[PDB]
């Protein structure tokens, strides 16, 4: 029994990791099969950051100008290219640590693990969430650029983010493994902020069906309701809408416990309505919604890499 | 910027998990140079549960009733011995991926990484807090036995748990790699019970220093205490005493923020009377006391916003 924010093992992601230098700058690249990808950013000074003309800022660099170092090896640059937000750097050597690998772009609301990285080498890792508004509460340091977010689904590594930016209140923003930016957001020193974020409903469903599982059941009642009068509920509380497919990825929860998810939404509206007494749920006092339905069953499953 | 619970990376550790096998029984063992170390539990039958002689129950045993399982390798063991509650099989390969590594005991209040896995797989990395009672409050089901917990400060793994048993509260116990139990507790199914719980005063207080690093001053106040004053109210909220070691190990982070630590205890004296009428600090609306000292440095900014 217990209930904990569990990240996936990370060995398969460090064998990945390399330092990449360009000029003054420092930062994590991806080294799988022969290409190593990084942030574009990588290619600026702070003064292109403020507008960078990226395709320009390239021209200029020749494959010996990217410095690459896997561990304490260094590969050699035999081209390079621009995908969207990524820098892509041909090396001479395949990585022979190369996991089973896809590149796959994920949806707001779906976690995923974040190995935090500084010069190459892996200092960290947690789990995270991919926010409604399409920032992440990462943890990340001056330095963290290029660092990862994967999921392991069988042995296959399904690389997720790559770190870019902070936003002014603290969240992060990044790209998929093609260079595309979650959210509405650029690869330069402009001003931006982060949206007004809501709650992930299927989520903090998700992990009320864990604490039940985990014998957690005093915010349980007799009560049912519906999809529009519980999403009625939802939008006052800035929870995002519950669809009726999210309803369906919970069914086997539903059916584990016993309880239906109007069920279980009919709990979560007197949550929202009324707070939680002095309570707490799994150890919190807030809501928590960065479990999916998928993680909640994984972990309540024993499901390994 | 950003706070998270933070494990170290795993694949140091990944490398090392196998499985064992004794009779019916399947577990985990932690395989470094020529050994497995693994719960002596594993020799234990159904009917041997309450009062197990483990001597006896060992001299029985041949080298080949012991099947030890890497990845899809069979081991060969050729030797064994018992170490207090650990069992330590002698095999004929040295891991080839073994690390840098040491044993280390720890004390209450301090922190390290879970690798939980299952039938030598593992599952998911996590941060745990050996808590003022010797237990911890992982997330561990059944055939998690032999899962480890680490540090890895610098390129050394620091071992210091491995996972024996689930107490009837929830929570989890288990020994040093040594084979010592952290607490009163023994491999038996006699009746334990983990005693009262209290809250890691000296982690509360590193967590209130991180809050303040990345921005956050609204629970300060114009007050300090001291020591014995603080100690004096702490202890009726069932919080840890705290020492002048305590008082030392915080002047750090008290000279990056400004804020005298007799200072800060005012302020946790403070928060305890009042709660955080409905805000939050680092995210959390109860205060976190499973980031030590060690960890708020080691993953905060050491420029105070
Ligand atoms: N706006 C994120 C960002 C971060 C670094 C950097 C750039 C953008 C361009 C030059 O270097
Ligand atoms: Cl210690
Ligand atoms: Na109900």
């Amino acid at each position: 029994s217990g209930f904990r924010k569990m990240a996936f093992p990370s060995g398969k992601v460090e064998g990945c990791m390399v330092q990449v230098t360009c000029g003054t700058t420092t930062l994590n690249g991806l080294w799988l099969d022969d290409v190593v990808y990084c942030p574009r950013h990588v290619i600026c000074t702070s003064e292109d950051m403020l507008n960078p003309n990226y395709e320009d800022l390239l021209i200029r660099k020749s494959n010996h100008n990217f410095l690459v170092q896997a561990g304490n090896v260094q590969l050699r640059v035999i081209g390079h290219s621009m995908q969207n937000c990524v820098l892509k750097l041909k090396v001479d050597t395949a990585n022979p640590k190369t996991p089973k690998y896809k590149f796959v772009r994920i949806q707001p609301g779906q976690t995923f693990s974040v190995l935090a990285c500084y010069n190459g080498s892996p200092s960290g890792v947690y789990q995270c969430a991919m926010r409604p508004n399409f920032t992440i509460k990462g943890s990340f340091l001056n330095g963290s650029c290029g660092s990862v977010g994967f999921n392991i689904d069988y042995d296959c590594v399904s690389f997720c983010y790559m770190h870019h930016m902070e936003l002014p209140t603290g969240v992060h923003a990044g790209t998929d493994l093609e260079g595309n930016f979650y959210g509405p957001f650029v690869d330069r020193q402009t001003a931006q902020a982060a949206g007004t974020d809501t709650t992930i409903t299927v989520n903090v469903l998700a992990w009320l069906y864990a604490a039940v599982i985990n014998g957690d059941r005093w915010f349980l009642n007799r009560f049912t309701t519906t999809l529009n009068d519980f999403n009625l509920v939802a939008m006052k509380y800035n929870y995002e809408p519950l669809t009726q497919d999210h309803v369906d990825i919970l069914g086997p929860l539903s059916a584990q416990t016993g309880i239906a998810v109007l069920d279980m939404c009919a709990s979560l509206k007197e949550l929202l309505q009324n707070g939680m007494n002095g309570r707490t749920i799994l150890g919190s006092a807030l809501l928590e919604d960065e479990f999916t339905p998928f993680d909640v069953v994984r972990q309540c499953s024993g499901v390994t890499f």
